[PDB]
């Protein structure tokens, strides 16, 4: 539930968002989030997943179910940002 | 408006956070930010006018007009940051 | 503000800085605890956000620094869901 608590780089999570910024889909998010093993916190995932869904319409199908998983997986993050 | 959509380089609010920039009124941004035309989301300009309204009394009276004109545009994401 | 900034003389940003330095705190943007610029608020408040979250790596009195900062940011913590 904590929002500065840590999503892991083996978690399905880590490696959805950085495969959607392998695609472009995913982009501004600040430099060295997917350097080495490094943890992303909730609140940083849910800032690369609402950026996401604002470019959703440009990911293909299997990115578009990406992010509604990681949609809901975060939205309690995302409602605290006005997602 | 999403928080996380676009502003684009042609907006007067970019032009004016830009701006700001190089006066010395918004700084600590990420980098890349204002290198060559790309797009920045909602949330973070609002990040950058938040800054820049902390940092008005650097400002002249022309970018104090321009702050105060940016805090009406993102006031949304300024109200969600807690500004 | 929560980003009205915090400087290098206070005790909340030397003591952020003695728990990254400890490892407790981890994950802050890489220019941040040098050349002695001030760190905003809202920057502040996510770092202690961490401190939190990690705060049972903290002996007695490094929680006792994370209270002080939990209270001090308290503000910025609510507005970030913490």
């Amino acid at each position: 539930a904590n929002p500065f608590s840590d999503v892991t780089p083996d978690s399905w999570a880590y490696q959805a968002v950085s495969q959607l910024a392998q695609a472009g889909i995913v982009n501004g998010y600040p430099d060295g989030t997917f350097k080495g093993q490094n943890n992303i916190t909730r609140y940083e995932m849910a800032q690369m997943v609402a950026k996401a869904m604002a470019n959703q319409d440009r990911a293909n199908a299997e990115q578009q179910a990406m992010i509604n998983r990681l949609a809901d997986e975060f939205s309690n993050e995302l409602n605290n940002l006005g997602v």
